[PDB]
Order: structure tokens, then sequence, then C-alpha cells
């Protein structure tokens, strides 16, 4: 409708991301691995790229 059914669906994934990174953040603790912070740093990516998706879809 006015709103893009896409953007509530990035609102979705957006969400999700967060929580996968709230449970990245969940299992670290004195050197954490690489594997860990490098999944860390894939994600938050992941969620400044649906951000963006979504403000640019916001030209309504």
């Amino acid at each position: 409708p006015a709103i893009p059914e896409e953007v509530w669906n990035i609102k979705q994934m957006i969400k999700l991301t967060q929580e996968h990174i709230e449970a990245l953040l969940d299992k670290f603790e004195h050197n954490p691995p690489s594997i860990y912070l490098e999944a860390y740093e894939e994600y938050t990516s992941k969620l400044d790229a649906l951000q963006q998706r979504e403000q640019q879809l916001l030209e309504s």
C-alpha cells in the first residue's frame, strides 16, 4: 500500500539480525576467537545494509 511491503520485511530482518548479534555477544571470554569477532563484523555490516535499503525505500 502506502508503505512497500518490503519495508516491513526488512524491519523483520533487522530485528532477526540484532537478535543474532546479541546471541553472538552472549558467547564472549578473554581472548575471544577470531571466528566470533569476524561474524560480529559480518552481521553488523548486514545490519547497515538492511538499514540503507530501508531508508532508500522510504522515498514516499
